[PDB]
DNA sequence: CAATCGGCTTTGACCTTTGGTCAATCGGCAGAT
DNA sequence: ATCTGCCGATTC
DNA sequence: GAAAGCCGATTG
């Protein structure tokens, strides 16, 4: 029985799922949340709240990890910045916590959660709501990432292959 | 007096400068924050954080200004910029204090028509020798460059 | 309010009837004072 | 320790 | 040659 906090990152809207944990992959949703923040608040205060949202969840939940989505490849440089931004604040939130980090890619996700390289947007979101027991798939995208990647986390933490930040 | 930091955003080396005003103006405190790769990363944004907000509680600022490149010949750079960016706000949010941002070109002609500014802080603010490391004197351009388009009320908040 | 949508994907300086080129970022590592 | 340097830039 | 996220503006 292990808690897995679960990340997917960005300013405008943050995916935050919290998961519990031994056989097959079969878990328990703890909580489900988007934060989300507007390009009329200072960046100060959208990345302010982010990270006072994820001490909460931390404090709450008191999870053995935090695992995070990472991107391999951002178009334009200016949404790698602000998605950076906003892992900034979740890694000073884990720090704060003590909770350790963990990140993992679109494709990892995909080779744990459907067991094939390339899973369809609706391949993994069905693998989801069977590993977590759930009457309707959850929304927005945002969150069903949040609760993937820290399903993910889980599976690769089973076979001793975690991959810290 | 008008008290201002200053910050040359980065993951290994963060230039941090506090500056008081009174046409011109003198250096309150300075430092380079320094982290390592072989750091897990949850620690490294974690010291940025905690340094930072340690200066803004001591003297007070009015003003972070923090510097913004546009180009970054790869994206793992601009991210990890972000994330010690991410830690400065989070600071500059439980300090209260408002962030102001500048792009280079904002910096070099706002005191001189490349290196014609790094020189020209030594003055502005009165040193024997120009600063070392290189990212605190960008740190300190930065806070100088706020300050004076706060002067005319151009100052631009992030 | 809360959600859905479509467009955008670095910026600036220089010279080169005319739109061409070119350069800047910084984080990891290794080696020396 | 603290600095100076060069090299490399997305993955399937 | 694909991949995603931010913003501004539109509805119910
Ligand atoms: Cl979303
Ligand atoms: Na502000």
């Amino acid at each position: 029985h292990m808690v897995v906090a679960g990340i997917d990152p960005g300013i405008t809207h943050l995916g935050l799922g919290v998961v519990a944990v031994k056989g097959a992959l079969k878990a328990r949703l703890l909580h489900g949340e988007v934060v989300k923040t507007s390009p009329q608040e200072p960046a100060k205060e959208r990345v302010g709240r982010i990270h006072a949202r994820v001490l909460e969840v931390l404090h709450r939940f008191r999870p053995e990890a935090v695992a995070v989505e990472e991107q391999f490849f951002y178009r334009q440089n200016e949404l790698a910045y602000k998605v950076g931004w906003a892992l900034g604040a979740v890694l000073v939130a884990a720090f704060e916590a003590g909770v350790p980090v963990y990140a993992y890619g679109p494709m990892q996700v995909k080779q744990a959660l459907a067991g094939h390289g390339h899973a369809a947007k609706e391949e993994v979101a069905l693998m989801v709501r069977g590993i977590l027991g759930l009457k309707e798939a959850p929304r927005p995208s945002h969150l069903a990432d949040a609760l993937a990647i820290a399903l993910t986390h889980a599976f690769y933490a089973r076979m001793g292959t975690a991959k810290p930040l």
